[PDB]
């Protein structure tokens, strides 16, 4: 590895790991299009298993980038449109508040105040229908953003309905397989359990226990190598051979809404590059949005990023298409987002 990369990465991450008491971490830097891998510490503290380039981490909400691109591929296939009403794909959603809520609104958290979490009481499909029918929006569609798993999670479930595939089958066949992400999973198979790191919350070993729509909103587990390849694919979507997947990547990096300095994509979030690091960086935050009419196609001069967490894991991905530069940070503790972004900016700034 080039010494410049070696030095900035170790000099940034070692102190981060110490300060945040992170049990294990894997980092990939993509520099001039090529990946460089770094690992520290433990996938499993009790069994003394190290983090390796084959270790699986829970991505948490970084999974929304995969859901956004799968939705994007479905649009490119002519299976769905973001301008379509939600009721087109769920005819049993007859409650009047749904008039005017489109797939776009669901995908971008702008439906009018769908909650962060689907209630734990919702187990059955009829429980799920009841939840969305009974939900009362605070706001008109397309006026305020409230980050929500019940919003993008429903988009993911509906986006695959025309295909007739399960969400997992669609993701596997249409996104993971074409991009050769052969160690990326929504459900970790028994063959791969040996490599599934434990998450750590207040010292306790924990794995995600998915409720309704958690697969769609936060369900991906992946290795540092596959995540580097995911960044490579999002950096250069035009090198991807599957035409609908190529367009799908581009659609997920389009700017649909603006709030302050941030632009909402499908899963992905973006800021103009160069960004101030203060601007890149709370349980519920309702923010008015301006519609970008029509959406701006993927801007090469962007900082494109997404944070992700589960009870036991914290992930971050960021890239700058213009510079062919990117980073993935995977950890088996959920530590504060600003620490993630600060470390990522330190590394990418140094290498830009
Ligand atoms: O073990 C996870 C468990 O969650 C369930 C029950 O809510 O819900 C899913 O049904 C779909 C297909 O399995 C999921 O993709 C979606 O997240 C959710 O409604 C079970 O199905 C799933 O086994």
């Amino acid at each position: 590895a080039p010494q410049q990369i070696n030095d900035i990465v170790h000099r940034t991450i070692t102190p981060l790991i110490e300060q945040q008491k992170i049990p294990g971490m894997a980092v990939a830097v993509i520099y001039q299009g090529k990946p460089y891998y770094f690992t520290w510490g433990y996938a499993d503290i009790a069994k003394k298993q190290p983090v390796t380039q084959q270790t699986l981490f829970e991505l948490g909400s970084v999974s929304k980038t995969f859901t956004g691109v799968l939705g994007g591929d479905a649009i490119a296939r002519g299976e769905i449109k973001l301008s379509d009403p939600t009721t087109k794909y769920w005819p049993e959603l007859t409650a009047k508040q749904w008039n005017g809520i489109t797939l776009l609104h669901l995908a971008t958290y702008t439906a009018g105040g769908l909650p962060l979490q689907v209630p734990d009481e919702v187990k059955s499909s009829s429980d799920l229908l009841r939840f969305y029918q009974n939900w009362q929006p605070a706001w008109a569609p397309g006026t305020q953003r409230l980050y929500a798993n019940s919003s993008i999670g429903l988009f993911g479930a509906l986006a695959v309905k025309p295909s007739g595939l399960s969400f997992e089958q669609a993701m596997q066949t249409r996104v993971f397989q074409p991009l050769k992400l052969n160690h990326t999973w929504i459900n970790v198979p028994p063959a791969e359990e040996k490599n599934y790191a434990w998450g750590y919350r207040e010292g306790k070993a924990v794995h995600v226990s998915p409720g309704a729509l958690d697969a769609e909103a936060g369900g991906v587990k992946s290795t540092i190598e596959d995540m580097a390849r995911w960044v490579q694919s999002n950096l250069k979507p035009l090198d991807i051979n599957e035409k609908t997947l190529q367009q799908g990547i581009q659609l997920a990096q389009s700017r649909y809404w603006q709030t302050g300095d941030m632009y909402q994509g499908l899963g992905w979030e973006m800021l103009d590059w160069p960004v101030n690091p203060d601007s890149i960086i709370i349980a519920l935050a309702a923010r008015p949005v301006k519609a970008i009419t029509p959406p701006t196609p993927a801007v090469r001069a962007s900082w494109v990023h997404k944070t992700g967490a589960t009870g036991g894991f914290g992930s971050y991905v960021a890239f700058i298409p213009e510079k062919e530069l990117g980073i993935v940070m995977l950890a088996n503790k959920n530590y504060p987002n600003p620490a993630r972004v600060d470390a990522a900016w330190q590394i990418l700034n140094a290498l830009q």
